């Protein structure tokens, strides 16, 4: 399977806190299959609220725009919360 | 991010052909989140039909018996086909507690 890299950095609201502890980005790998290797699936760069007391979830959903093929995956991210959800509504590998 | 390894070896009815070409097993893997880091989720070992011209899917499903947490992944495996579906019907990490 293929990996997608997700970059998460602080919202402006939490940037001072994140810089104070010295923790200014998270990088998360998300795995998916060949179905979803397509040009429209690009590595996301997200903004979320840094909080050294919390653990948030990054969720990435894939859905084909022609067929009914879909996939959902989610991973924990230490110290970031209110991570926006990622959606790839694309033409799948096969449908292309 | 936890790797789950899946070992696939030939059924009795296909093992001779697999030995003939010297391809005795496939080791594949999928990934799952912290939700499914529980004792009853363990690397499976499966028997499937060796076939020299096919590519099969192995599917791995997770579902909690207490809440409705669930997860489905799959991976392609060269030369093995009719791979048994793997099902982890378990108590998830949130429901353990
Ligand atoms: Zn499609
Ligand atoms: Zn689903
Ligand atoms: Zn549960």
């Amino acid at each position: 399977m293929t990996r997608l890299e997700v970059l998460i950095r602080p919202t402006e609201q939490t940037a001072a806190k994140a810089n104070a502890v010295g923790y200014t980005h998270a990088l998360t790998w998300v795995w998916h299959s060949q179905t979803w290797d397509v040009d429209s699936v690009r590595d996301p760069s997200l903004r979320a609220d840094f909080n050294p007391e919390k653990v948030g979830w990054v969720s990435v959903s894939f859905a084909c725009t022609q067929c009914t093929a879909h996939y959902y995956t989610s991973e924990q991210v230490k110290y970031f919360t209110n991570i926006p959800p990622v959606h790839f509504d694309v033409v799948c590998a096969d449908c292309e």
